[PDB]
């Protein structure tokens, strides 16, 4: 039996754990928490941690653990299962990316069309969109979007984007609320994450929604994908079952279990999502370095400076 420190959503984690227990007969215990807190706990515990595997919604939390020598190597064959073009790879082959979530633009297709959409997420923060674009400044993915803009286009552009949202956008407390506002006719479009919309569409049927999704694609900062993954702890005294769990997560059945539970893009090429997601490769996600704590601190400073 194994212990998994879990920073991912409980439904994702519970569903793959249960499919693992059913496939192998090995029992999984989750120790859930926020990825950044769990990572800190793993570093403090060091070679006496009870953790066998670390399962996270955000692969960026792994870099520090790897650099501190706390992660075990994973099978090369396992890594290759999700190694699509654009998918982040552990330089030391000591963690694996498993799935993704995407930034998207949701729009009311009875008021706007694909033709009204912009080639860049930068352009939604301009007077053309005044009173017409919702955004969620408190959302973790929104913070990731600022980090990517900063890295890809520099601080002046990031700040100008945030200042433009301040001036032109409608602020919503959550992505689900921004989605409702589009459905309700309050705002014709918003910047959200993919899964909120695919959840609603699975629930109600796409034909019954006013809203559709526009993916900016072509490695625009607005095509940002955030990656979930897993790692085996070097300290684990059950490497064999820990590695079997990580291999299962990368397998067809493990990826099938994940996508049945959550609207994340599988990184295996031979699994389709029952939420009817497009293939990961079609997203044309940009390639961007892992968000550090320092990156998050800086992005918060820019949001503050923009008056948000
Ligand atoms: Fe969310």
């Amino acid at each position: 039996d194994i212990t998994v420190y879990n920073g991912q959503h409980k439904e994702a984690a519970t569903a793959v754990a249960k499919a693992f227990e059913q496939e192998t007969g090995i029992k999984v215990t989750l120790n859930s928490g926020k990825s950044e807190q769990l990572a800190g706990q793993l570093k403090e515990e060091g070679d006496k941690t009870p953790a066998d595997v670390f399962y996270t919604e955000q692969t960026a939390t792994f870099a520090d653990l790897s650099e501190a020598g706390l992660l075990a190597p994973i099978s090369e064959q396992t890594i290759q299962q999700t190694a699509q073009k654009g998918v982040p790879l552990a330089p030391k082959k000591d963690w694996i990316a498993l799935s993704g979530r995407s930034r998207v633009v949701v729009y009311d297709h009875t008021k706007l069309s694909e033709k009204d959409m912009e080639k860049s997420v930068l352009d939604y923060a301009t007077p053309k969109w005044k009173g017409k674009i919702g955004y969620v400044s408190t959302s973790g993915a929104f913070l990731e979007q600022v980090v990517a803009l900063s890295k890809m286009k520099g601080d002046k552009v990031a700040l100008n984007w945030l200042k433009g949202l301040k001036e032109n956008g409608k602020l919503y407390a959550k992505n689900s609320v921004a989605l409702q506002a589009v459905e309700n006719g309050e705002v014709p479009a918003a910047l959200i994450n993919n899964y909120a919309w695919y959840n609603l569409a699975k629930e109600k049927g796409v034909e019954n929604l006013k809203s559709r999704l526009y993916f900016v694609r072509h490695q625009d900062p607005g095509a940002l994908v955030s990656y979930s993954g897993a790692a085996v702890l070097k300290a684990s005294k059950n490497q064999a079952e820990a590695q079997k769990f990580v291999d299962f997560l990368a397998s067809k059945k493990g990826q099938e279990a994940l996508v049945a539970a959550r609207a994340e893009y599988p990184l295996r090429a031979d699994v389709v999502s029952p939420f009817n997601l497009e293939p990961y490769e079609k997203l044309e996600a940009p390639v961007v370095s892992a968000t550090t704590a320092q990156d998050k601190e800086h992005a918060i400073k820019l949001i503050e400076e923009a008056g948000l």
